[PDB]
């Protein structure tokens, strides 16, 4: 599948992504201006919004299971519960130990249909095996999902059995590039 | 995602189409030479080899599930059940109005790991709505997956559940005539 541009109606971010119309769930990803000079930002900001059935939500920012920083995700009731994790193998997925800083920002909403989890990923571009994305170039993502809840749904270290589908897209992260990043930041659309 | 050339490895046979890597289900198509002073074939030979969790298969042979011809198959026992139809509205597809002939082949298999069918299929590029597919270009192709057995497995107008997985792939059915079709109709990879 390809990415492509859409507007969140609601707060108006601007991102780059797809929706996966089996199971009609949005991932979306932006990112702060491409530097002129010196080192790229290692930050980006992404939402999941997926209908409640779906009991949890894994992006692979490698586009891989293995080898990859993965971000995994849960509504717990009202509340959003969160992790960054790698895996060797294709066995479950423990707490990544580099420098990753996983933020749910204000954005996110959680209705009686809908999670709607925005987040802030810092450091998120570059990881501690050496890799990471870069943000000037075509990549693949890959996203997880299942419909059965996870082991702890309060534990946002919990264990879960593997995901029920899995897939891919193709992005073009030179676009995927936002003006208004900042303003995100500060919960402004511009 | 995107269809590629691939050999079978125990027919010979060559195909053009994809692995979807969730179910590992193998959709192959080949079709018989571009004519130039007539009008194009309508028959092609395709394949599905798909895991025994596989309890149906169906190939939406216009991209999309509703108005084009439907290719359903599942394994019964030590045979392949199989027909053509059709859906209007995202309900039960039955069976097909027109004129289409689905031909098991003899390289079909079926072992305790998984069931292959390979096919003919006389009739399905062009349908009795006036719709059909253009094989001198490019189109999608679409797939649907079930793992829970069809209601009644020795009738091929068997109602079912729901698919619980569908995707598509992109097709350049130019690129996917064989100067080795009439060879493959007798049994032969030529
Ligand atoms: C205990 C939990 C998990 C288990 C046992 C597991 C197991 C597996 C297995 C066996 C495959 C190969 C499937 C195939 O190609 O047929 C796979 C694929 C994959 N997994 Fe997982 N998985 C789990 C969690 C995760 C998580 C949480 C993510 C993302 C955050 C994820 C992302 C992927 C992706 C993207 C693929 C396909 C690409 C590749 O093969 O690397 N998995 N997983
Ligand atoms: C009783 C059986 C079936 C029912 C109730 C049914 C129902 C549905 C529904 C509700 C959707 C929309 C899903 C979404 O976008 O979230 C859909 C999509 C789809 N179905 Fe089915 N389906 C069934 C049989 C089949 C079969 C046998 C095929 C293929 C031979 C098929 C192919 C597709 C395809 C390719 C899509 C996605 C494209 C589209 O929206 O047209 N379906 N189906
Ligand atoms: C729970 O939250 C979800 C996600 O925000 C809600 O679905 C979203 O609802 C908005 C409506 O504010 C939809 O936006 C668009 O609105 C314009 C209105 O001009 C309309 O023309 C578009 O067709 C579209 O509806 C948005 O599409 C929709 N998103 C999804 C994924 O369904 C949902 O309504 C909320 N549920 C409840 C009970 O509040
Ligand atoms: C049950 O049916 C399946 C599906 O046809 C069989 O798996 C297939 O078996 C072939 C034969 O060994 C596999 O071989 C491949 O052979 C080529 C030819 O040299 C080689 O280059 C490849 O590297 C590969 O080894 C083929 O990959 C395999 N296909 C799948 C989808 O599994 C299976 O062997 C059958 N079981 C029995 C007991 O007959």
């Amino acid at each position: 599948q390809s990415a492509s541009q859409f507007t969140d109606p609601t707060t108006g971010f601007q991102f780059t992504g797809i929706t996966d119309p089996v199971h009609d769930v949005t991932y979306g990803f932006v990112f702060p201006p491409l530097a002129t000079s010196g080192a790229q930002s290692t930050e980006f900001i992404g939402e999941v919004v997926a209908p409640i059935a779906s009991k949890w939500i894994g992006i692979a920012l490698g586009g891989a299971m293995n080898n990859d920083l993965l971000l995994v995700a849960w509504a717990n009731g009202n509340q959003i519960v969160s992790s960054t994790r790698w895996a060797t193998g294709y066995v479950q997925p423990t707490a990544y130990t580099g420098t990753a800083t996983l933020t749910t920002l204000p954005e996110t909403t959680i209705n009686s249909t809908h999670w709607k989890w925005v987040f802030r990923c810092q450091g998120c571009t570059e990881w501690n095996n050496g890799g990471g994305i870069d943000v000037t170039s075509q990549g693949v993502l890959a996203w997880a999902f299942s419909n059965v809840a996870v082991d702890d749904p309060s534990d946002p270290q919990s264990t879960f059995s593997e995901h029920t589908d899995f897939g891919f897209f193709g992005i073009d992260y030179s676009t995927a590039h936002s003006a208004n990043y900042q303003n995100y930041l500060n919960g402004d659309s511009g």
